[PDB]
This record gives C-alpha cells, structure tokens and sequence, in this order.
C-alpha cells in the first residue's frame, strides 16, 4: 500500500523538521462525554472565548469547506465532538494553518485546544486554535465494517462498530451482576489451578503441556469442579470461580476450545435448590438487561427472522430417559449400560439416522439420543433432568429413580448453558465410576478422564451434602446480546 | 490404615441395615453463625423446649462423659456450637441412643435436631434429640496442622487452620477492592486469550501446547499486554484484566510458574500518572486491611524476626542507571548497548562477584547490575525508574533522558510487585525493538520473545498516548497477609509427585 509507505515518509519528515513527533503526554481538560454534558445544551452559535480547553479523540471525518475553514469530527469514549478550525483563530507558533492541518488524516489520534460552544447550525463544537498529531493511522480506514477482519483485527471492529463495543460492555456488566449475586450470598471467589497433573470434571479432550521445573507433562483444566469440591471438604461452605477452561474440541458458531465457565459449590444444597437458584439468577439478569423476561433472538443473524425467548419461571422440565422414550415410541432396555441396551441404542440411532458416537459406550449413545430427541425441544430455557449415572460419574444417585442421578442441564435454543447436580460424596461409588470412566478412555473414549486419586482421598475426608453448578458465560452473552456466533462475544477468538 | 478399612466396613453395615446412608438433603434451621447471634446472649442454663432446630457442621470433638451423656463440638462457617446429647432426650425412632452415637467419629459431617440454649456453665449449646451421619471422615484427623501436607491436601489445612482460611478470604477481599477501584474509574474488565500462535509482553520461557482443530502448536500467554494494547487502539480507553499467566521458570518462595497478574491500560496516562495511581491504590488497600500504612512482615516465617514495611507516600524513587553507577563508583559506557559497555559490565560483574547472565546481552547485564546494586535497597515500596531502552522493548523513549524509557518497577522487600510504562506507540521503533529481541532469542536468550506482526499492524492503526501497568497479585497478597512463601497464597500450587 502506497498510503502506508507515504505515511511513514511524512512522519520521518515531521521528525526531521523538529515538528511534533508522538508527544508523550496530552493533558485533556475533560473527557468528550464530560464536554457534551457541560456544553451539549448551549444555544445555537454560543461561544465562550474566555475559556480555552484541550480535547482529544480519533478523527472520524475531515471536511475542508474552504482554504480558511476545516471541520473535524473526533470520537472518544462513545462521544462525537465537531472541531471547527478557522485560520483566523490559528496559533501560528504551532506552524502555518495549512502546514498544521496538512499533517492530519482520518483515523489519526489528535489533540485540539480551543473555545467551547455550538455552531450556528446547532452542532456541539470546539472552535480550535491548534491541532496536535498524537498518533497517526498509517492505513486507509473503511468508512464502516467482513466478520473475518472483525475477528482477526478486533481493534478495527471496536474502532468502527458501536454494536461490537456494546456486546463487550454487556459481557462485563453481566459478569459483574453475577459476582454481586454470589458475593451478597456470602460466597468466596477463588482461583484453582489451570495446569495440573490430572484433568477431569467434564467430557472433553485436554490440552497437554510440559513444565520445565516439575519435569513433567501437565494438562490444562477442562473444568474447575474437582478442585472447588475440595474447598467444600475444607469447610469454605460457598465458593465460586469464573475463568477459562480449555476443551481440545471443534471451532463453530457455539464452540471455542478456550472459553469462560463459572462454577459454584454450595454446602447443603441439592439439585432442586440449584434449579430454583438458576431460575432466580438468570431471570433476574435477563430482567436487569431487557426490562422483561421475553427477549429477542435472531437465530440466523440480523438479516434473518426474530423469535422471542421466554424466561418466565418456573421453566419446563424434561426427564432425560422418558423424553428419549417418547421420541422413540418405545423403552430403552434395562440396565441402561447393559450390552442389550447398547445394541438397542445403536439400532435406534441407525433407524432415526443419528450419527453414531465413537466409541459406542452407553453414555455416548444416550447423549446422541438426547441430542436428537430432547435438546431440540429446548427453545425457551428448559431443564433436562435425572441423567443416567452411566453418563454422570460425579453426580449423586437419584434418591427415587434407579440408575439415574440428581442432575440437570439448562438448554436455551437447543444449546447447553448450565450443568449441575447434587454432588456425589460417597467415595466407594465415586472410585468405581472413575474406574468405569478410565475403562471407557482405554477403549478409545477421547472424552473420558483418568482417575484422580487426590480427589478420592479428599472425598474420604468427608464432602458435606453439596450442590454444584456450571454456566457457560460466552453462551449466556450470546442470548443476552442476541449473537448467533460465539466469536461475537470473545474479544480475540483463535482463527485458522 | 486399619481405621480407613474399618470405616468402609461400618458404612457398608449401615447401608445393608437400611440405616441412614449419605442423606441427599439435610435442611438446617439456620447457620451456626445465625444460631450464635440468636442464642449467644441467653442466660446460663436457658433451654427452650418449645423450639426444635436442625443444625449441621463437622465434628471437632466427641467426649462421652458417661453412658448417658455425650458432648460434641461441631464447626461450620467459622462458628463452633456445643451439642449435648442426653439419652433421656433421644428419639428412639432413629435407633437406640448407643447405636445412633456409635456411628459418629471426630471429623464426620453430621446433622443434629434439638432444643436451643446454654449449658449451666454458659456454653452455647443444642440439647439434641437426634444425630444423622451426613458424610463420614475415613481418616483419623491430626489435632492441628507440615507445609507439604498443607499444600498437597489443602482441604486439611482449611479444615484445621483458621490462619489458612483467613489468607484466602483476605486474597478475595483484596481482588474485590482492586476491581472496585478500577470499575469506579470507568474501566472495562476484559478477557484476552491464554492460547495464541505467538507469545510476548514479558521476559520468560513459555508453556507450549497443541490445538487439535487448528492442527498447530500454540503458546500459553506470559502476559496480557499485547492484546490489551489492541483494545486501546480499538477506543475502549480504560481496560484491565486480572488472570493467570504461565512462565515456564523455577519454583521457589516468590515464584510459581502459574501465577495471577493484573494489567491495565489507560489512554492519555504517562508513567508519572501511573506512579501516583500505584501509590494511591496500594496505600489505600494496605490502609483498608491494616488500619495503618506500617505493617508487619516475617521474612523468615513466623518463628523468625518481625520487620515493618512502611507504605507511607511518597515512595522512594531510584533512577536505574544512576543508582548502578553509585554502586560501582563509576559510569557505565555509552551507548549502553555498545560492545564496549557489554565488556565493561562483564568486567564490573567479575569485580563485584555478580553471577553473569547467559547470553551476555546489554539488557541481561544491566538487569544483573540492578539486582545487585538497586533492588537490594528496596525494603519499603520503592520505584526503580527510567530503565534503558535496550531492556525495555515496549516502553516509550524517555522524553528527557537519552537511551532511557518512561518505565518503572515497584519493588517491596527486594521483590518485583509492579512493572509499568508510558507505552511505545511509534511502530517503526517498535518493529526494530522486536527484531533486536528476535536476534537475542536466536543468540540463546530463552527469555526473549518472537516478533509479533499482528501487534505491529495494530500500532500502525494508531495507539493513543497510553500508560500501562502490571501487578503480581500473589506477591501483593504475600505482603498483605504476611506470608514468605507464595504457596501460602495459592489454594492448590502444583507440587513434585
Ligand atoms: N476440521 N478439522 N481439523 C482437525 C481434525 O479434527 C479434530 C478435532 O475435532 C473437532 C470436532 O470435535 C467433535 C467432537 N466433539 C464435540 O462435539 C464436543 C462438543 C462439546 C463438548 S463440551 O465439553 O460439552 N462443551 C464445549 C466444548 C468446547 F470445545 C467448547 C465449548 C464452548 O465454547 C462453550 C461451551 C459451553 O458454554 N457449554 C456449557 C457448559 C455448562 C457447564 C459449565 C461448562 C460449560 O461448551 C463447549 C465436548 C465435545
Ligand atoms: N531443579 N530443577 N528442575 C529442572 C531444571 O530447572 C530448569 C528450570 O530453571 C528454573 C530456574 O529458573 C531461573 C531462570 N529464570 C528466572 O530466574 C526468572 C525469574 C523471574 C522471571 S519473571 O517472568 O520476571 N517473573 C516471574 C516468573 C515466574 F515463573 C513466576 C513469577 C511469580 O510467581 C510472580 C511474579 C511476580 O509477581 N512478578 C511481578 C510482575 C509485575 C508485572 C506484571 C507481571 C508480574 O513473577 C514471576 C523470569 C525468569
Ligand atoms: N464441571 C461441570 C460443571 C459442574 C457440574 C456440577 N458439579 C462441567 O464443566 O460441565
Ligand atoms: N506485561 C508486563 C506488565 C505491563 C508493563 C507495561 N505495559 C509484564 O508482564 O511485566
């Protein structure tokens, strides 16, 4: 690009001529929002020539109306201010008017000094005496924005697209709301390690790395569960953690291998308590943001249809196995993890043209059948409940239903948002389920985790009856901000 | 251990007999702190037989005073309550008194139901009618806390040691205080990626991993700086991020390869602004926690001496080069990155018995000389300022001092707490500094980073004049909580197996 090489040449020329070259410090009189709050409502043509102010922002527009008069727009902290540069007001000690303004381009970060007020046409303005080039833009900027450029050059998206800045402000506001809710209930916010000898607490492949000091391979965490439960053994009673987890899987509209999860553990809660809390927390946050529990969603982007998501509580419950059996029009075989039921579920996947998992474990077949028959019914927030033990190695046995657990998932628009259960606190069964998971792993289940003897020893010290819970923060922001691509709610998503 | 196998046998016997086996839900009437607040001021011997309450906690003490009378202490949410179990009050529908209490051991998580009040001796008590075993402890618990066990089995440390629970509560309190300070200034809290094609923004070896979907090697971040600065190009004006960084270095009292850093970027700040902010933020937090700016520290653990750290402002400033030259009694050679000055610094290291770095770059030699002559003077919070450009590839040239930058580090008790500068926003020099870093890396500098063309392209879109800043959260908690081992302020530090 000629424009880039020429801009480097003009900056070298400015430097050699002893003209202002990347000043270290520009002292603003006030922010552009403060400027608009103070002067935004003066009458048309108002000027205070007794007040000189310094303002700064990025140039969004330059219009030289005449040889004597240049109009700028500058933008900073979500406020536009017009700058009116009249040759008659120009401070010639900064250079000749034409020379000073010839150094400025659209996209440059600049300072101005001048008098406040409003143009005769009613535009909030600074009537400038000087212009200082603080940091030039070496590229011709589009006038507006190509999802690929938006994600690979996120600074361009944020510079040019108000909608993008709104999503990240909403993300921060939602995380703050969630911390406030738990902090006021007396929860302790904690950090657990991201690099560990073992990994577990979800069904995903890990990232693997090497630690020079410990001279060992380590795994990045796929979840926080196994460490957070140790803090409940430790008596901290109520803990939460919001942070990154690393699942070495696919990239698509709803998956980013690196993503933000929240988990909390509450001593003395069961999964019934956690369903009520999920409804209160999420409906409260939706109300705070939207002013009602019925909110818009564009499942095919903003050029597509608009649907309504209804967060009115209480939410629909679907029983995992019963809803599959309704879909199939016949019963799964018992026990659910019998070879008989594995063969039957393979037959049902073939009959209903459901892609088979590998390996063909009872757990992975149940998951495929749920995906086809149950998750697809979950448009409004819906709980899928009472998952089989065989697919829920850390969930406590159901107090009424053989082979099931006290588990739920929250689904919105067919996507998982939450996963929660009455925690398994019985170490004999826990060890058995970990051995079964390790067997599935050794048979080629790349999503099954190795045994964690440190965790089993922690359970042997007595985990109180406990309820635990996870939330996908990125997926939450997708619904709250109405984005159908997870890359919209992550500042720098990893790209090909 | 016989004790563990026998406890598994007792639980199997309970299960087979149809007796309570890991109840799913115990409904407490109120927390133990709420119980103490409600009944803590009744007169000695008060009992309300008209009120039945359910309480739960971990058994810290069992004393069978007689065949008819058992005293328990339970603990939950930082409150102890005594349970008085008299055979005459026992609910026989839960089993015979002897059978019900025979199932309970020190360390068990249990529920009790009973009448509230106070023993004749004045002890806050529940006069129990029933006991339920909720989650047994299969191990004989030590009566008190070994560092190794405390770190490998943190649940035992937290269960038995109030001082350990206090450290983690103080850590959460300090992080909340810091978020509040920046949130009230209009900062946006952000998340930037931990797994990237490139790494940069500090001087450390990286962790390496492999991404299945992208079919590529990636690095874990060593810092957040290069992404956060792009958000200031993006016009977000004030951003911060508190999160993990991964530096594939040593483990010692003040280093954990995985640790928590905070970075912030403020448009239109310079390093003078950031020194004043550092003083206000840190002195404010110390005052909030301690009620003064002079706080105790045990540099050799609690059996050793106690010193005082004084956070009173203004903090001492040491100029990097001038303080080295005071130490040497003579001047470094100019330019600082000349072979002449490299040879001279090697001669000075040999003269003063300072261990040489490898490779012998101007930057690494300057660092060794600072470590010997300047960092050692930093007991109270002290700013080391105006670092040479050659060791500061992302710091803007000093507006007054040739070859220096607008940089500071904050040191406390000779340890780095903060690193900050007027940000370099001139892309020609930036590219040159990155090329010099890549050269140092190819010459054997394992702490020098590869060039980041994505970052250079971002600078070509115009980074406003900016001030940026990093803080080691763990090291801050070490000073605030008076711990001399970083493993004291990290819940689960990774240990040798
Ligand atoms: N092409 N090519 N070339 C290379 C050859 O291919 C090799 C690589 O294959 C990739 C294809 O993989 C297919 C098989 N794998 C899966 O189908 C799979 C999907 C999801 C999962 S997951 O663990 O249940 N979930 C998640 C996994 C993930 F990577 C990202 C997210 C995420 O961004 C958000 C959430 C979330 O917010 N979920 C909600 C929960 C709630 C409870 C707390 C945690 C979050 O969940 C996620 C596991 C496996
Ligand atoms: N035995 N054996 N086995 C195998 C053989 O051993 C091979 C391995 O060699 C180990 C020996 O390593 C010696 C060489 N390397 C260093 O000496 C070194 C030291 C520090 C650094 S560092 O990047 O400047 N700093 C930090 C690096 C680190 F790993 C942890 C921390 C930390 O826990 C906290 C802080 C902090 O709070 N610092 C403050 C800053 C402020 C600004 C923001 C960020 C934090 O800083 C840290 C880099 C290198
Ligand atoms: N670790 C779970 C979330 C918590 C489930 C209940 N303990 C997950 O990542 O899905
Ligand atoms: N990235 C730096 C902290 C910020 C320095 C100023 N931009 C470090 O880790 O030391």
């Amino acid at each position: 690009s000629h424009y880039t090489d020429n801009r480097y040449k003009m900056m070298e020329c400015i430097k050699d001529a002893g003209r202002p070259f990347y000043p270290h410090k520009f002292k603003i009189s006030m922010s552009l929002p403060a400027y608009a709050l103070k002067y935004g409502n003066v009458e048309n043509g108002y000027i205070d020539k007794d007040t000189t102010l310094s303002l700064s922002g990025r140039v969004t527009s330059i219009r030289s109306s005449s040889s004597k008069l240049i109009f700028y727009d500058i933008f900073c902290e979500e406020q536009k201010v017009q700058i009116i540069a009249n040759i008659m007001e120009h401070d010639i000690s900064t250079g000749e008017f034409s020379v000073s303004h010839s150094e400025i381009r659209r996209g440059d970060v600049v300072g101005f000094t001048g008098f406040p007020g409003k143009s005769k046409r009613g535009e909030l303005s600074l009537f400038s005496k000087s212009v200082v080039l603080l940091s030039p833009c070496y590229h011709m900027l589009p006038t507006a924005i190509d999802q690929e450029v938006r994600y690979r050059q996120r600074y361009l998206d944020l510079m040019l697209n108000e909608e993008s800045r709104k999503v990240f402000k909403l993300r921060s506001r939602a995380i703050k709301y969630i911390r406030n809710y738990f902090d006021r209930l007396g929860f302790l916010e904690v950090e657990t390690p991201m690099l560990n000898m073992i990994y577990g607490g979800a069904a995903a492949r890990p990232f693997i790395t090497y630690h020079n000091e410990l001279e060992t391979q380590l795994y990045m965490r796929i979840a926080t569960e196994l460490y957070l439960k140790q803090l409940i053994v430790g008596g901290l009673d109520k803990v939460y953690e919001i942070g990154k987890v690393f699942r070495n899987e696919g990239i698509d509209l709803t998956h980013n291998p690196e993503f933000t999860s929240m988990e909390f553990y509450m001593a003395y809660a069961d999964y019934y308590d956690l369903m009520d809390l999920t409804e209160e927390l999420i409906s409260g946050l939706v109300l705070e943001i939207h002013g009602s529990l019925k909110i818009p969603y564009h499942p095919d982007g903003p050029e597509g249809k608009c649907i309504e998501i209804d967060f009115t509580t209480p939410w629909k419950r679907f029983s995992f196995v019963e809803e599959i059996e309704s879909g199939l029009g016949e019963k799964l075989k018992r026990p659910l993890d019998s070879q008989e039921n594995i063969d039957f579920m393979v037959e049902m996947c073939e009959k209903h043209e459901i892609e088979l998992p590998h390996p063909r474990t009872a757990a992975k077949l149940l998951d495929k059948l749920a995906g086809h028959f149950v998750e697809t019914k979950c448009t409004n927030p819906s709980f899928i409940i009472d998952h089989p033990q065989t697919m829920s190695p850390l969930a406590k046995w159901h107090r009424e239903k053989p082979e099931m657990t006290e588990r739920f998932e929250l689904f919105v628009l067919g996507k998982e948002l939450c996963n929660a259960y009455t925690e398994l606190n019985e170490p004999l069964q826990q060890r058995k389920f970990f051995e079964q998971q390790a067997d599935a792993k050794a048979s080629g289940d790349v999503e099954a985790c190795p045994i964690d003897e440190t965790f089993c020893l922690a359970l042997e010290h007595g985990l109180p009856p406990t309820g635990g819970w996870g939330l996908g923060i990125d997926r939450l922001i997708m619904f709250l901000a109405d984005k159908n691509n997870i890359k919209e709610v992550i500042l720098f998503p990893a790209m090909r």
